[PDB]
């Protein structure tokens, strides 16, 4: 499968979760949010050593709200935007819906709230996967394969200014 190989290119690397758990499964959600931030930090570290440190990430204390930004290099400007999702209860069998708010009505391949159209390859991949993949894998083949599609696009149509 060129699917798997492609997957497995980009997210090898990153720590692999564990914890069927989502935010109001007590000392069991406490453990995933553990591993999440595991595989975060390892991911962010990897894009660091990459020349590809392309976003930061906060969570509040329930790690329920997570907020930060991301940015996109083009012609060698730097495009920043500011990026959102909540938990779902159903997390992590059911992926999170990442919202660029500044893009809400400049793209199709955006639904209202600035939330990303995850590919209909994107969301089985999550599926088959549940529960090993975690927010840096959502960040890794779900925000960034959008960005390097939807940004030069909307430079060139003049929807986005530097």
């Amino acid at each position: 499968s060129m699917a798997d190989e492609a997957t497995r290119r980009v997210v090898s690397e990153i720590p692999v979760l564990k914890t069927n758990a989502g935010p109001r499964d007590r000392e069991l959600w406490v453990q995933r949010l553990k591993e999440e931030y595991q595989s975060l930090i390892r991911y962010v570290e990897n894009n660091k050593n990459a020349d590809n440190d392309w976003f930061r990430l906060e969570s509040n204390k329930e790690g329920t709200r997570w907020f930060g930004k991301c940015w996109y290099i083009h012609d060698l400007l730097k495009y920043e935007f500011d990026i959102e999702f909540d938990i779902p209860i159903t997390y992590p069998t059911t992926a999170p819906e990442i919202a660029v708010p500044e893009l809400d009505g400049k793209t199709a391949k955006m639904y209202r709230g600035g939330k990303i159209c995850l590919t209909d390859h994107f969301k089985p991949l999550w599926a088959r996967n549940v529960p090993k993949f975690g927010l840096a894998h959502l960040m890794a083949l779900g925000l960034g394969p959008f960005l390097a599609v939807e940004i030069p696009d909307l430079i060139q149509k003049g929807v986005i200014h530097h």
